[PDB]
């Protein structure tokens, strides 16, 4: 846990999402601000964003799922040893963002979401397996850092 080929795996169904970066991470914010709309108030710049046509019709939106899934895709091609690249994420995030953990799992889930809605068919369950596991072990590792902290 992750095994070689798990993590294989999770890399190449990474491929899909370097191929459209932006637009994987505008799916993925999209998908979590309206299944959580909690979610939106942590962010003083997405707070404006009444409905989902201005989420996509928001360019700053689209840089910054840019930014989020070019730190996970760092962070998972580390394959585990992920140490250094965590740490200043699970800190600003507990201390200076105050995300809760449980929003870390709803952008998990919609990553799994996203990835089947825009790959239907070719996000097969071997995929699907290992690029859960390689998350809940990125949730994990943070929620360490979370309880260090004190959070939540
Ligand atoms: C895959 C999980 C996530 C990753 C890789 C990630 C990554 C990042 C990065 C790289 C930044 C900019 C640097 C920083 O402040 O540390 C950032 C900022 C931020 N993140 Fe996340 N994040 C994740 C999940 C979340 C979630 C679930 C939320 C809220 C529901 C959130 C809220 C924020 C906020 C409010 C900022 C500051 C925005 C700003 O001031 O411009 N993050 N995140
Ligand atoms: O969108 N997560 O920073």
């Amino acid at each position: 846990g992750l095994s070689d080929g798990e993590w294989q795996q999770v890399l190449n169904v990474w491929g899909k999402v370097e191929a459209d970066i932006a637009g994987h991470g505008q799916e993925v914010l999209i998908r979590l601000f309206t299944g959580h709309p909690e979610t939106l108030e942590k962010f003083d710049k997405f707070k404006h964003l009444k409905t989902e046509a201005e989420m996509k019709a928001s360019e700053d939106l689209k840089k910054h799922g840019t930014v989020v899934l070019t730190a996970l895709g760092g962070i998972l091609k580390k394959k585990g040893h992920h140490e250094a690249e965590l740490k200043p994420l699970a800190q600003s995030h507990a201390t200076k963002h105050k995300i809760p953990i449980k929003y870390l799992e709803f952008i998990s889930d919609a990553i799994i979401h996203v990835l089947h809605s825009k790959h239907p068919g070719d996000f097969g369950a071997d995929a699907q397996g290992a690029m859960t596991k390689a998350l809940e072990l990125f949730r994990n590792d943070i929620a360490a850092k979370y309880k260090e902290l004190g959070f939540q």
